[PDB]
C-alpha cells in the first residue's frame, strides 16, 4: 500500500505529501499506528522483518502528527534505522 | 519494480511466475543478480536495507535458475531470512 510503502522511504512531509498520506490510510489505523509508536519509541535491537514494517508505519504516523501541529512546516521522514543481519541467505 | 518487490515475498515459482519475472528484467540485470548470488551466499552479517534488497534479488535469480534447470518443477522462492536491529526518530 502507499502508506506502509511510504513509511519505508525517506522523504519530506509537506503540504502535498501529508495530504496525500492522510488520504491513503484510515484514521482508525492511523491512530492505531500512532499508539504503537510508544511501544517502540525507545527500543533498539533486533526484530522480525514484519515487525519492522509495522514499526515504520508507527514512526510515519508520529512524524505526521508532528508536521500537522507544526502549522504546515516540513518534516523529514526517514524510516527507522535498519541494520539487517542475514546468514548465507 | 516487480522483480525486487517479489524477491521480498515468499512464493511458489511456476511457469507463470518465472516468465512474468524474466520478461521484466534485462539479461544484463538478471545475470548480474545471478552473479551477485556468489557474493551474498557467503555474506554473514550486517548490511543496510538496499544491500538486503540486492541480496534477495540474487537469491531469486538463483531460485529461478534452479527452477529452470529442474524442468519447471515447482520450487518455492523465499526471501533470505533476516533480522533487522532498529532504532527510531
Amino acid at each position: 500500500s502507499t502508506f506502509e510503502e511510504m513509511a519505508l522511504t525517506t522523504f519530506m512531509i509537506t503540504k502535498e505529501s501529508y495530504s496525500k498520506l492522510k488520504n491513503s490510510v484510515s484514521d482508525v489505523a492511523f491512530n492505531r499506528y500512532l499508539s504503537l509508536y510508544n511501544k517502540y519509541r525507545y527500543f533498539s535491537g533486533k526484530m522480525d522483518t514484519a515487525a519492522y514494517r509495522e514499526a515504520a508505519c508507527s514512526q510515519l504516523a508520529k512524524a505526521m502528527e508532528t508536521f500537522n501541529h507544526n502549522n504546515g512546516n516540513d518534516v523529514l521522514y526517514q524510516p527507522p534505522t535498519a541494520s539487517v543481519t542475514t546468514s548465507f541467505l
